[PDB]
């Protein structure tokens, strides 16, 4: 049931969803070995994410979280690359989107950092690169992110360099303790506490 709208870029839209991926680029600690060599992106397309089953899903579960936490969700737009964003569009997270070797346990995870994200498009750790090329750092070839709207509820706040969450919590917040430009990044143990809502299609840019 899933049907992607695209957006224009003259949309407000576009518009403010590019600018959280541009925005949140850094620099990470691996030089570039997983994500690639990049300052910003290409936005070539951004689409909308619709379907009205895994939307209910997600809306059922932020009610259940809400009442549970003084009626607060926790709702924020955090991204998440996957070789499987293609099947999430159109069958919703679950169990089988999980990095079950996550620093914080078997769950799905998600960035404030796009770069982070970017990161996990061709696999753990950028896998063998891009399927064309076999290169992590590939100007060429397009790639895809999500930007998703995730509930957190009551967040286990883990200081730091499926399974269940946390007694008494929803999820898991990893707070970075050593580099001071990083981000946070946040585990859900229920695939229903995000809906994929913007595809996003682009590719690293090569810095001058
Ligand atoms: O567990 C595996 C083994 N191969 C694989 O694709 N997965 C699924 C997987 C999908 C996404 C991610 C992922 N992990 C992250 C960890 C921290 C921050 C962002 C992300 C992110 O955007 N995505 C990790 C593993
Ligand atoms: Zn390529």
């Amino acid at each position: 049931g899933t049907i992607l709208i695209d957006l224009s870029p003259d949309d407000k839209e576009f518009q403010s969803v590019e600018e959280e991926m541009q925005s949140t680029v850094r620099e990470h600690r691996d030089g570039g070995h997983a994500g690639g060599i990049f300052n910003r992106y290409n936005i070539l397309k951004i689409q909308k994410v619709c379907n009205k089953k895994l939307w209910e899903r997600y809306t059922h579960r932020r009610k259940e979280v809400s009442e549970e936490n003084h009626n607060h969700a926790n709702e924020r737009m955090l991204f998440h690359g996957s070789p499987f964003v293609n099947a999430i569009i159109h069958k919703g997270f679950d169990e089988r989107h999980a990095y079950i070797g996550g620093m914080f346990g078997a769950g799905i995870y998600f960035a404030e950092n796009s770069s982070k994200s970017n990161q996990y498009v061709y696999g753990i750790g950028g896998g063998t690169g891009c399927p064309v090329h076999k290169d992590r750092s590939c100007y060429i070839c397009h790639r895809q992110l999500l930007f998703c709207r995730v509930t957190l509820g009551k967040s286990f706040l883990q200081f730091s360099a499926m399974a269940h969450s946390p007694p008494g919590h929803h999820s898991v917040t990893g707070r970075p303790s050593v580099n001071g430009l990083a981000l946070a990044e946040y585990v859900i143990y229920r695939g229903e506490q995000a809906y994929p809502e913007y595809l996003i299609t682009y590719q690293i840019m090569r810095p001058e």
